[PDB]
């Protein structure tokens, strides 16, 4: 497993210094920039003053320095810069930027200046990848707790010593709450008053962990305990195996592969734990009711699979055998019609793994081309400037290529332009050529991802009478759907020439493409023409999806950039099935979540019985698939800890998605715990999803509203190696980042299905659609 964590040099452990300045203002000030050795936090000391300014690194957004920061242009500002550090090197390479975000529409900078240009090229590079390591950002909640430990060690921290209201601040804002805090500070035996502080010294992380057991009411914690041990006292070495190995594993894991662990391990295991929690008391071979506590918050006990984590997948099959995460009219902001269309946006997509954008090119007034959604009231960039912005932000978290979706409207002339600036902008990334093994003739399959690395492809057009009324209809009402993508520029030479592998075609019949047999042409199409095609032969669909690329875009009645759930598309093998970004709906949330395994590199690998040429599927059965074993799923949602600050009223939910006779949505809910923003408990029965067709499809998610129906958190867990047992589950925001603390407990079953034992064909599966609405039982009508 090639993943590592974060790894902070002295230098910036210790520090350096810059100058911070804000857009629209006259003057400036001089800071000493830091990072916790463990890299979680940015902190500086505003001058002669309190405290410590703070930027949480888990919705840092990027970094950026050198020619792709933004420099001053107040004059005395310049002036400042210029001659601060070495007065030989320009401002501009000096000049640091970074935005960050709660979630990556709404963006704060912040602007600063560095001594000489290694210095920000260092910052830049180091701070970056500490924000997107995945390890850090998958950390259980004992990894969250240093986290805490760390701010209130470096940031929090005045003379040595740590005040007891940063304690309280960070921990609660309810005035109950906080005297929680109090109460448990005097506990463990610390100062309690309002102006305390600790002293550094006796302030350990091993301590700062009892504060957490003196803090929290973990009763769950008994029952386990006693369910483990039993009359025997503590859990020996030998239980604590078995309860490795049969609980906290999946019974279908290959032995070899991932092998049990042993006695021997165990104890290991059971030393380190007694000694963060016993010390004075600890046993070899003997785990306490803490000492568990703690397993079950730490690394060991991870929900997620580092396996499925790390950039594990066979990256060396054709294109048409990977999910590639998409974005639909990337350049919108916001409304469909009234929104503002941004060049940042296509930094941010790409800086999420997106691997598929979209360019609707129109024709610009002045000679230079323009992108916008045309025909709207929505606002305009420019198209040189959006391309720039595609190649500085490609390729840092994935390696693999970047397609680019082109609405083409321009004319000739401006063509030539887009043409130009795509070679000006993307130099030697841009792939303008097919690659060796791979031309572009009849049955020859498309490249691997691997084999494009590093490379961007271009989707630009290339240089059925016959039909019943209905029919005719029907084709109508796909092409207003496809709103301005219905029709679009001829294609001009200088830009044809630069499509190979991924040209769209009109599509016709199913029948027609594979007589055509033209592994390189593909399909975009918008949703209602999707459906179409999807109810009726599904099969087909499947089969077309194993040798081509099919594209599926939101049809133009979701005026607020709606989503549709995208497990409707990926059941048929549809690769790109492309979002609106700027909508963080279940939808979305749901992508970006899927989109966070296999290194957050934008490709993950379908399943193999959907690869397999030879195989019939259909995605709308509700009996077993040969070959494919069916599972049973319980989730049991125990308790919470630190969902707010204040003390909200809140409740859990548990949806799953994937094949329609799979997917559950506004089913399961758990009783609303009131008042309570710290440790409520739910207790509440366990969830059973009895018969699960499909796993490999099924993802399962936790979602955490507060009373009024209100978003806190939510986490996604794809059935295709899911850990079951016990499990601490860090909530994260709707863009996939974490909240920190806050985390649900819950117990999970999972194994292998075991059983005792009319209407329209696609009136049937239309039907079953409804599955995937807000709304199943109300939509089904
Ligand atoms: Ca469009």
């Amino acid at each position: 497993i090639e993943l590592k964590w974060p790894n902070v040099p002295e230098q910036l452990i210790k520090g350096d210094k810059f100058l911070k300045w804000e857009e629209g203002s006259s003057s400036f000030t001089e800071i000493l920039l830091r990072v916790d050795p463990k890299g979680y936090f940015l902190y500086w000391k505003i001058e002669g003053k309190e405290d410590s300014q703070l930027l949480d690194l888990a919705y840092l957004r990027d970094i950026r320095c050198a020619k792709y920061a933004k420099p001053p242009k107040d004059k005395k500002v310049k002036d400042a810069g210029t001659n601060f550090g070495s007065s030989n090197i320009p401002l501009q390479d000096k000049c640091v930027t970074i935005c960050h975000g709660y979630n990556y529409i709404d963006l704060d900078w912040i602007h600063l200046v560095a001594e000489n240009s290694s210095v920000a090229a260092k910052w830049a590079e180091e701070v970056f990848s500490y924000a997107y390591n995945l390890l850090s950002l998958n950390k259980n909640q004992l990894g969250e707790w240093e986290k805490l430990y760390f701010r209130l060690t470096t940031v929090e921290m005045e003379k040595n010593k740590i005040p007891v209201k940063s304690i309280q601040k960070c921990l609660s804002k309810d005035k109950d709450d906080r005297t929680r805090v109090a109460k448990a500070i005097e506990k463990i035996g610390w100062p309690s008053g309002k102006n305390d502080a600790i002293e550094i010294k006796a302030f350990d992380f091993d301590t700062f962990f009892k504060f957490y057991l003196s803090l929290l009411e973990r009763s769950e914690i008994e029952g386990i305990f006693k369910e483990l041990s039993q009359n025997k006292g503590n859990i020996t070495t030998v239980m604590f195996r078995d309860f490795l190995n049969d609980m906290q594993r999946h019974p279908s894991l290959h032995k070899t592969l991932f092998p049990l662990y042993t006695d021997s391990q165990c104890d290991a295991l059971i030393n380190e734990y007694e000694s963060a929690v016993n010390k004075k008391g600890k046993k070899k071979g003997q785990l306490t009711k803490e000492g568990l506590l703690y397993f079950l918050m730490c690394e060991e006990n991870n929900l997620t699979p580092m396996h499925r984590l790390d950039l594990g997948a066979n990256m060396k099959l054709s294109l048409a055998a990977y999910y590639i995460n998409s974005s639909h009219n990337t350049y919108l902001t916001g409304h469909q019609l009234t929104g503002k269309s941004s060049v940042e946006i296509y930094r941010q997509v790409l800086l999420t793994g997106c691997r598929c954008l979209e360019l609707d090119c129109w024709d610009g007034k002045d000679g230079e081309p323009i992108i916008t959604h045309g025909f709207t009231m929505c606002t305009e960039v420019q198209f040189k400037d959006v391309v720039h912005a595609i190649a500085e932000c490609a390729f840092k978290v994935s390696e693999y290529p970047v397609i680019l979706s082109f609405e083409n409207h321009c004319s000739v002339p401006q063509q030539k332009l887009l043409a130009q600036y795509c070679h000006e902008a993307f130099g030697e990334l841009l792939l303008d050529n097919p690659i060796d093994g791979h031309p572009l003739k009849p049955g020859v399959p498309l490249p691997t991802p691997y084999d494009l690395r590093k490379k961007i492809l271009i989707k630009n057009k290339k240089i059925l009478a016959g039909l019943t009324d209905e029919e005719k209809k029907k084709i109508e009402k796909e092409k207003k759907d496809a709103g301005t993508a219905a029709k679009e520029a001829e294609a001009a030479e200088e830009m044809s020439a630069l499509v190979n592998y991924i040209q769209p075609v009109h599509f016709t019949t199913f029948e027609q493409a594979q007589k055509k047999d033209r592994h390189y042409e593909m399909s975009s199409m918008v949703e209602t023409q999707a459906l179409n095609k999807l109810k009726d032969n599904p099969e087909d669909f499947v089969d077309y999806n194993k040798k081509q690329l099919t594209r599926i875009y939101p049809k133009g009645t979701r005026v607020d950039s709606s989503n549709y759930v995208p497990q409707i598309y990926w059941n048929a093998g549809c690769q790109l099935v492309a979002l609106n970004f700027q909508c963080f709906d279940v939808a979305m949330c749901v992508n970006l979540g899927v989109f966070e395994y296999n290194g957050c590199s934008g490709y993950l690998l379908k399943p193999e019985f959907m690869r397999k040429l030879d195989k019939r599927f259909d995605p709308f059965t509700e009996s077993t698939v040969d070959g494919v074993v069916a599972g049973t799923i319980e989730i049991k949602i125990i308790s919470a800890q630190f969902l707010s600050d204040k003390q909200i009223s809140s409740y859990v939910e548990v949806e799953m998605y994937g094949l329609p006779t799979d997917t559950v949505r506004k089913k399961f809910k758990t009783k609303t715990v009131n008042n309570n923003g710290m440790d409520p408990y739910y207790n509440e029965n366990a969830f059973v999803f009895k018969k699960v067709v499909l796993p490999d499809l099924a993802v399962v998610r936790i979602i955490v509203n507060e009373d009024g129906g209100k978003f806190i958190g939510h986490r996604l867990m794809p059935l295709d190696g899911i850990k079951p047992g016990y499990r601490h589950i860090p909530l994260r925001n709707e863009s996939n980042r974490p909240l920190g603390l806050a985390s649900v407990f819950a117990h999970i079953v999972a194994k292998d299905y075991v059983s005792d034992a009319y209407q329209s064909a696609q009136d049937a599966r239309a039907a079953a659609l409804c599955a995937f609405e807000d709304d199943p039982d109300a939509a089904l009508n």
